[PDB]
DNA sequence: GCGATCACGTA
DNA sequence: TACGTGATCGCA
């Protein structure tokens, strides 16, 4: 039984009450918000937004810090209000970052899935309701106010469970002094989007869409005729059946044609270079120009990504549409996509602060090995003193290539990847590559009894932890197949580095925008991409920032060992390099 | 119109 | 390692 309610009560301006503020569209920027349930002590309601959203004890109520709600993912409730103008406080327990917490693996997607962890079955899941993909549809008033008043009566009752297992976890400051904060600063982030020069990436569009008609002509005379070169099935008939090209790699349905394989194919005809070239053009061209054109809103000029808390299993945030996180910087030609992203304001900059080296680091201090330890106490190039140990030279006698080999062992042991992955990536045997480990091994014997200690502690208990006590289940680490096996043990290795870096990240993005808040500065957090924060500012304020981001990210924790931010700031997130 | 599948970018 | 995303293609 709930109130399909007609206007607002007082009676739904309760203290303490589960609400329910439902956006179907995946994307929540500037999205319909479709109704509205509230379940408090006096009962359960059901709002048409029209009408709640009109109502300004309703809106009072919302943006009242003092009257305690609890939510399912309040950061799309949170945003899909922000462009409306309505303000969401009060937010004292989400559940979908409770069950994160508990078991980052479940993949908790809707209420269905959190409430099943606790026996608690009186609701749909959303897939159900709305359905999926081209049907997906917002039913009809009954139908969907009977599901909304059921998840805000599911999450009424799974608080208390929730924040028990929390609790019991100690895990109850991670949700209320950590994530909850953080999903506030995310929706800020995400609402307030980074501006993008469109006219710029039209025009290195325009650029590259010439290159690859200029390379596309060079593969069709090479190959003697026409193709589609973005099929791996017709170029693997092209370069390994006409060409008559070396097999060097088979995947399931044939022939592999990866940047790794063709790398290998070079010599021996002109054509494996040019298919690299137009594999490297189209990608930026398909994925990052097109692509980001596609997501700027054309209002705003602005990208809105979307943050996703509640996805990895290591704690670090995913972002999507667009996602931030993997615009080009290895190649030249690439990282230029950068110089789109600019600040939103005439005479403001681009601040970019990053963590240096922030996981070996945190593997210095959990593992207490003193030769790393010291390596960061002494500030040193982590994968020059990474070679002179595992070579056993002097830093005057390191090569670039000794350089480059550390350093991918230290990459190995920051993405916690296999003997076989260190092999492919260093182009050697594996067993090349188990006594590059073992020889790392002796240079650093807390890392190793580290790595030791922590996959017996994740057979014993079943999980492991970061320094804030975000934990990962590990069931597969008893498993019996020595691949699924070996991933459970890498992951058991790497999950406590990951994790605990990215726990340090969101402290620092807390204290940062505290920080800015108390300093009363305009500066404002627009991005957090693997260990760096983006933010922007008015160009007066970039003296300010130089002396206080640094700072607030530098002290976010205290390790055994500094922790070190590198920090730029220019016109562009490019130039902010 | 989904859904693997392959490839690629940050990690 | 992961996640996100693209284009292709294979199944309907």
């Amino acid at each position: 039984a709930f109130t399909l309610a007609d206007r607002v009560t007082e009676e739904m301006l309760a203290d303490k009450a589960a609400l329910v503020v439902e956006v179907v569209e995946e994307n929540y920027h500037d999205a319909p918000i479709v109704g509205i349930a509230v379940v408090n002590e006096h009962g359960r309601f059901f709002l048409r937004p029209e009408t709640a959203l009109a109502d300004p004890q309703f809106v009072a109520w919302l943006g009242d810090e003092t009257k305690k709600k609890s939510m399912f993912d309040s950061k799309r409730a949170a945003v899909a209000l922000k462009w409306k103008g309505i303000e969401l406080c009060g937010v004292s327990f989400d559940l979908l970052l409770a069950a994160y917490l508990l078991d980052p693996a479940q993949g908790v997607d809707d209420v269905a899935a959190a409430a099943k962890m606790k026996q608690y079955e009186a609701v749909r899941p959303d897939e159900a309701v709305y359905g999926k993909g081209a049907k997906r549809a917002v039913p009809d008033e009954p139908v969907l106010a009977e599901h909304l008043v059921r998840k805000a009566a599911a999450i009424w009752a799974l608080e208390r469970p929730f924040l028990d297992e929390l609790r019991r976890n100690e895990q109850d400051r991670l949700l209320v002094e950590l994530e909850q904060p953080l999903s506030s600063i995310l929706a800020e982030m995400e609402f307030a989007g980074v501006k993008v020069d469109t006219k710029r990436l039209e025009q290195m569009g325009e650029e590259l869409a010439e290159q690859l008609r200029t390379v596309e002509q060079r593969i069709y005379e090479l190959a003697g005729q026409e193709f589609n070169i973005n099929s791996p099935k017709q170029l693997g008939v092209i370069l390994f059946e006409k060409l008559q090209l070396p097999v060097l790699k088979k995947t399931k349905t044939g022939y592999s044609t990866s940047a790794d394989v063709l790398e290998k194919l070079a010599p021996y005809h002109e054509i494996v270079e040019n298919i690299l070239h137009y594999r490297q053009l189209g990608k930026l061209q398909s994925t990052y120009i097109e692509g980001l054109l596609k997501v700027v809103r054309p209002d705003t000029k602005k990208v809105h990504t979307i943050f996703n808390q509640a996805l990895t299993q290591t704690g670090r945030l995913s972002s999507t549409e667009p996602n931030l996180q993997n615009i080009p910087i290895r190649l030249e030609e690439g990282r230029k996509i950068r110089q789109a992203f600019v600040p939103s304001e005439s005479d403001w900059l681009i601040f970019a602060a990053d963590y240096s080296q922030i996981e070996l680091r945190v593997l210095a201090h959990i593992a207490e090995d003193d030769n790393l330890m010291e390596a960061f106490r002494r500030d040193l190039d982590i994968h020059t003193k990474t070679a002179m140990d595992i070579f056993q030279v002097s830093e005057d006698e390191v090569t670039p290539n000794m350089r480059r080999q550390a350093k991918a062992v230290n990459f190995g042991i920051v993405y916690g990847i296999s003997d076989y992955g260190l092999a492919q990536n260093l182009n050697i045997s594996r067993k090349e590559a188990a006594e590059f480990i073992e020889r790392y091994f002796e240079s650093f014997p807390g890392v190793k009894r580290y790595m030791e200690n922590i996959v017996q502690e994740a057979k014993q208990k079943g999980y492991v932890t970061t320094l804030l006590h975000r934990r990962r289940y590990l069931p597969d680490i008893t498993s019996r197949n020595f691949n699924v096996r070996s991933f459970a043990e890498r992951m058991a290795m790497n999950t406590p580095i990951q994790g605990s870096a990215a726990d340090i990240i969101k402290k620092a993005m807390i204290d940062l925008n505290a920080r800015l808040k108390e300093e009363r500065l305009q500066a404002r957090l627009l991005l957090q991409v693997h260990d760096e924060l983006i933010l922007e500012a008015p160009k007066e304020e970039m003296e300010r920032l130089c002396r206080l981001v640094p700072e607030v990210m530098e002290q976010a924790v205290t390790l055994r060992v500094p922790l070190k931010v590198d920090y730029h700031y220019g016109s562009t997130w490019y130039d902010a390099k």
